[PDB]
């Protein structure tokens, strides 16, 4: 489990909820 309210993994910008968060 990740907290969505930090920037996705990913490294593109968005958090979690709202890149692949969700
Ligand atoms: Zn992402």
């Amino acid at each position: 489990k990740v907290g969505r309210n930090d920037p996705c993994p990913c490294g593109s910008g968005k958090k979690y909820k709202q890149c692949h968060g969700r």
